[PDB]
Parts: structure tokens; sequence; C-alpha cells
């Protein structure tokens, strides 16, 4: 199935990925849902956003390694 059509990711702000050692790791990535009159943006496993939103993972993916250039 398909669930993103309300409810959906504009793009990756930044990662947050702790190892955990006992067996494998936590990743997240920090997504921006939609934009808003104001704000909102929250943290979300980088696994799911990148199913979620593979296209912006990736694109988020890529840009880890660009401090703004």
């Amino acid at each position: 199935d398909e669930f993103e059509e309300f409810h959906v990711p504009e793009r990756i702000i930044d990662s947050q990925r702790a190892s955990l050692e006992d067996g494998t790791s936590q990743l997240q990535y920090l997504v921006k849902w939609r934009r808003l009159n104001y704000d909102e943006a929250t943290w979300e496993n980088a696994t799911d956003i990148v199913k979620l939103a593979p296209e912006q993972v990736k694109h988020f993916q890529n840009r880890e390694n660009s401090k703004i250039l």
C-alpha cells in the first residue's frame, strides 16, 4: 500500500545515528513535516523516513557530506 498523502515529510534537516553496540544502532533522521505558517519538525528513524521519504533521505544522505556549498 502507499501511506503518503496528508502526513508526509518535506525533507531532512539533520541526522542522529547513535550506535548501540549491543547488536545494532539507533538511526534517526530529523524531518520537517510540511512547512505550516510557522514551522514543524521532529526526529524519526532514518529507516522509516527512507521508505516514507526515500527521495528526501537520499538528497539528505548525500548532503551529510556538504556543509552549505
